């Protein structure tokens, strides 16, 4: 009677399994926590995580992410169309919905969204298997609260196609929620979820088990990815100024730059310097240099102070105070960067964050809970 709950993640995808009284969050094959919402095609293989974003500057056109952007809308959508300008794999219509087309051992392949997300669900799916060591074939899967009914039936879709039987689609911030056992009177808690792709501010008021969402805002363009970024510019002056060489337009060198970026991101926040060290970055050429935690937090200070927009929005729409708040959560990647939660605190007067669950894994933690809660 074992079920798995899963964070179908933007840009990063979590597995946990509720036993013997706790969460284990499931780790992948190179030990990660959360694995990357990537599938690859090769003349010899499919690659899904890691693996496939580890080669994305080598097979850019058949590597492919953000398949939650596309997953339950149809081609025509506004929202596909402005998307797929940003991707360097191809969509197309196909009877009126988006699939990507690939090459994959040497022929066409064209998938829709729901079974590229289902790839990324087998893939979890067996390592949840793997670690304890029988078939698992019940799941609580995830969704944005803003999610509607064609999303939503995509997603629980997508979860069919891999095998499972999905007990139940639930709200990221109710898991989020659940996890921190918020619903075991009134309470209100505002979950604060900055990830890879996407920022999310979500209000819910609990009463006697029951979560009702009462605000959700945020910015569906706005993450990680946007601070890579930031990083990956700066560097880009730093080799016109060290080498007179403006690396731009290189596709490759651009896509490496942004990995190494990714990299030194993730060491600022427990950190206050990181090197970036790229071989053969262009030309030949050895990029070897450092930023500074203070630097990258100048760099993206817009942008951090920017995430506050949408808490105040949340709040206006819920018709609460700052202070009726009883709880806030942080949720996603992101929130890791100390800078993101001395603002946030500073917004909330100095008061303590909901942060003992690594941000990360926060969805699939009370996604698990639950799922467990639902074989009871
Ligand atoms: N220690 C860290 N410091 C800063 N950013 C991090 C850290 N760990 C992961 N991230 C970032 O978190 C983002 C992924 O967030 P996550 O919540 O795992 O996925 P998603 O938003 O897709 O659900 C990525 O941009 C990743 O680089
Ligand atoms: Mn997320």
């Amino acid at each position: 009677g074992i079920a798995i709950g899963i964070d179908l993640g933007t840009t990063y995808s979590c597995v946990g399994v509720f036993q013997h009284g706790k969460v284990e969050i499931i780790a992948n094959d190179q030990g990660n926590r959360t694995t990357p919402s990537y599938v690859a095609f090769t003349d010899t293989e499919r690659l899904i995580g890691d693996a496939a974003k580890n080669q994305v500057a080598m097979n850019p056109q058949n590597t492919v992410f953000d398949a939650k952007r596309l997953i339950g809308r149809k081609f025509n959508d506004p929202v596909v169309q402005a998307d797929m300008k940003l991707w360097p794999f191809q969509v197309i219509n196909e009877g009126g919905k988006p699939k990507v087309l690939v090459s994959y051992k040497g022929e066409n392949k064209a998938f829709y969204p729901e079974e590229i997300s289902s790839m990324v669900l087998t893939k979890l799916k067996e390592t949840a298997e793997a670690f304890l060591g029988h078939p698992v074939t019940n799941a609580v899967i995830t969704v944005p609260a803003y999610f509607n009914d064609s999303q939503r039936q995509a997603t629980k879709d997508a979860g069919v196609i891999a095998g499972l039987n999905v007990l139940r689609i639930i709200n990221e911030p109710t898991a989020a929620a659940i996890a921190y056992g918020l619903d075991k009177g009134e309470r209100h808690v505002l979950i604060f979820d900055l990830g890879g792709g996407t920022f999310d501010v979500s209000i819910l008021t609990i009463d006697d088990g029951i979560f009702e969402v009462k605000a959700t805002a945020g910015d569906t363009h706005l993450g990680g990815e946007d601070f890579d970024n930031r990083l990956v510019s700066h560097f880009v002056e730093e080799f016109k100024r060290k080498h007179k060489k403006d690396i731009s337009q290189n596709k490759r060198a651009v896509r490496r730059l942004r990995t190494a970026c990714e990299r030194a991101k993730r060491t600022l926040s427990s950190s206050t310097q990181a090197n970036l060290e790229i071989d053969s970055l262009y030309e030949g050429i050895d990029f070897y240099t450092s930023i500074t935690r203070a630097r990258f937090e100048e760099l993206c200070a817009d942008l951090f102070r920017g995430t506050l927009e949408p808490v105040e929005k949340a709040l206006r729409d819920a018709k609460m105070d700052k202070a009726k708040i009883h709880d806030i959560v942080l949720v996603g990647g992101s929130t890791r960067i100390p800078k993101v939660q001395r603002l946030l605190q500073d917004y909330f007067n100095g008061r303590d964050l909901n942060k003992s669950i690594n941000p990360d894994e926060a969805v699939a933690y009370g996604a698990a809970v639950q799922a467990a809660i639902l074989m009871g």
